[PDB]
């Protein structure tokens, strides 16, 4: 873990790791070393080596950063140059919205909501939108686009909406493209050993 | 001001009237200390607050302070004992119905994938979402404040409190509604026309 000043602005670089607990503590130690340099709303870009192996840790790293006063503006996929780590090779990026546990608006196409806890959206999640939540996700409206929950909580997390028309729903290590009935509040949860979707009135967890 | 007592109801933490919660929590911490190793981490106790109607919105923090100290509140006694309710010791996400005489107490948001029956109550430091029919009494924002919200698939509650505000009005039958603080009162509007 280390901060790099680049052409992309300030970037928190996290090298391939095995213990998330150490990364977070490294981030904290790294921040503390600056002696209160960051301002109330400062934004940073985030880059994790071997991202694919750590994608489910995104919500907790982004939240840990928020709990420290830093807003993650984008997630960068790429790597650093050998003898000039302040120069980045960005093969991909994704914007992150600055939101909290409760979102009182629509999550538009292109936007990505992140949170290590349960996310509650009082509005709709459009087709090109996405949610990465460590916990459960409830959209009090129409849910389209992708919703990935249980990224750090586990298979007990759930995904519900007043109209579960998602292109994809992930819950821990399970995925599915199935959708709920037209205008029928439904809940996507891990039952048996797959993600089952059933109306709110006929749900049966465990 | 604060003392434990063994009764036929089992261990009961008695909280005598107070003007400052911070003082109370400080007293519970000190009392816990006095009891020596009398208590085990799992230990469950009943809670009774004197002028209860005046400290209602403090339950989440008292219950939380006791929990963080190793004591689990199993029921809240009113009054010897006028009324009572079983505290549904659970998690942020409830996957069952909140039955009559049962009370859910949480410091943050509460999400119920079930219903909140008539004699049921929910004390939430944050927002409340009931993915089903909500009938009991829902008290939200007890910690976070006025920006907290209360929502249900069928908002037919006897009472709804949000921070210092209250209201007895309900939402249209079988219409996902949201109660929030707008203007300076609690407003209830369907999901498709909410304006925060």
């Amino acid at each position: 873990v280390d901060f790099k000043m680049t052409k992309e602005g300030l970037v928190l670089l996290i090298k391939d790791y095995q213990n998330l607990e150490e990364v977070l503590n490294a981030i904290s130690a790294r921040i503390t070393q600056m002696g209160g340099f960051f301002a109330k709303g400062d934004r940073i870009s985030l880059m994790i080596e071997n991202h694919n192996k750590h994608s489910q840790d995104i919500p907790r790293i982004v939240s840990h950063l928020r709990n420290l006063g830093l807003e993650v503006s984008q997630i960068l996929v790429g790597s650093t140059v050998e003898g000039k780590e302040n120069d980045l090779k960005v093969q991909s990026r994704t914007t992150v919205e600055s939101t909290g546990k409760v979102i009182k608006r629509n999550i538009r196409s292109g936007q990505t909501v992140v949170h290590s806890g349960d996310v509650i959206v009082f509005g709709n999640v459009n087709k090109g939108a996405e949610i990465l939540a460590g916990g459960s996700v409830v959209v009090f409206g129409k849910a389209q686009g992708n919703i990935r929950a249980g990224l750090n909580e586990g298979g007990q997390a759930v995904v519900a909406a007043l109209d579960l028309q998602t292109s994809l729903i992930q819950i821990a290590g399970f995925i599915t493209h199935s959708k709920g009935e037209e205008n029928v509040p439904s809940i996507a949860h891990v039952k048996g050993n797959r993600i089952v979707i059933e109306p709110f009135d006929k749900v049966s967890f465990e």
